[PDB]
Order: structure tokens, then sequence, then C-alpha cells
């Protein structure tokens, strides 16, 4: 892995003890493309990229669990045949990326071969599964977006698009500038500690 053990340990120096360097390269075999494609430059801007949108998306990897419980019955799309069976309320944001709806936890437990949809507690009790649902959502999901954040930098469409595609829907286009900077900022300092350029096409 182009992250070594030390280099996550000054990444994410806050972090949730939950979160484990030996369960994100347990989760790598996934998606063996994550990461290792194309130079070892963009090997390296794909690591930070993924690694500084965990970082905006759970406070440093302080947080597991989404924070705000006044959501938690929201994300029950109750249109799915196969519906909420774990609970109306037991579909919010866990893990790196913040996995959240029943078709989402569905999706990727049938991508990762995990039962996510009977038992999304999983993801906040798993390291492994955890970082597993970060790279399943990175390597195949376009979000509010147009490609994946796994295709925005390889084929160097740039970091900006990863924000989009991440949670970024009111941040993007001038939504909050604020905060596109502090994603960018991450990036950059994540690039810097692994010696590489960030390229270009950085903001949304
Ligand atoms: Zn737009
Ligand atoms: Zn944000």
């Amino acid at each position: 892995f182009v992250v070594s053990e030390a280099q996550f340990d000054q990444m994410f120096p806050s972090r949730n003890s939950f979160y484990t360097y030996s369960g994100l390269t347990a989760a790598l075999s996934a998606y063996p493309g994550f990461s290792n494609t194309g130079s070892d430059t963009v090997k390296k801007q794909e690591a930070a990229a993924f690694l500084a949108n965990v970082g905006h998306e759970t406070g440093g990897l302080v947080y597991v669990v989404e924070q705000n419980t006044a959501n938690y019955p929201h994300y029950c799309d109750a249109s799915q045949p196969y519906g909420c069976p774990a609970g109306n309320d037991k579909y919010y944001g866990r893990g790196p990326v913040q996995l959240s709806w029943n078709f989402n936890y569905k999706a990727a437990g049938d991508a990762l071969g995990i039962d996510l949809l009977n038992n999304p507690d999983l993801v906040q009790n798993d390291s492994a599964v955890a970082w597993k649902t970060g790279l399943w959502y990175w390597n195949t999901q376009t979000g509010p977006g147009t490609m994946t954040p796994h295709d925005a930098m390889v084929n160097g469409a740039g970091f900006g698009e990863t924000i989009r595609s991440i949670n970024g829907s009111l941040e993007c286009d001038g939504g909050n500038p604020g905060q596109v900077q502090s994603r960018i900022d991450n990036y950059e300092r994540f690039t810097q500690l692994l010696g590489v350029e960030p390229g270009g096409n950085l903001s949304c």
C-alpha cells in the first residue's frame, strides 16, 4: 500500500481507535485497482484523495456513526421491495464514507459479499467492513456527481470531482466556499505528506 502505517498514523492523529490501519489494508483486496492504477504519483494522489475525503466526512476519523440522531429514521426508502428489515432508523451514516440508506447497504453488501441490508451494524462494528464500504463507494459510485472518485483521480479530472461525489451537493458550485477550501487544504497536506504534487482541477 502506497500509504504506510506511519503515514496513516500522521494523517489521522485524533482517530477513534476503531479505525485501524490493518482494517484498511485488509479492505484493499476488494478493489485491487485502488491506489494501484497509473503512475506512483497517481496512486499516491488517489490514496490521499480518498483519505482526505474520509477525514472530512468523519471528523478526522473521530466519529464512526452519524452524530445527528434526529436524522436516523430518514434513511429508509420504503419503496424498496426489500424494505428496511433491520429497522426504519437503522440505515444512518456509518464508517469512513458515512454509508447511508437501505438501498446503499443493499448495493454495497451485494458487491462485497456481506449481508449489510440485514446486518447494517457491521459497518460500525468491524474495521475491515467499514473500510470496504468506503472503497465500494469510492470505486463504484458517482453519487451526486458524474464519475466515480476512482475515475476522477486516475483519469485526471482532479480532486474537485471527488468533492462533488462525496457529499458535496451543498458545497460545490459556490454553495460553501469554506468547506470546499478546507477539503482542498486537507488533500494538499496529504499529498505533501506522501511527497507528491496535488494535480489540477482541485475545486468544484
Ligand atoms: Zn453543479
Ligand atoms: Zn462537508
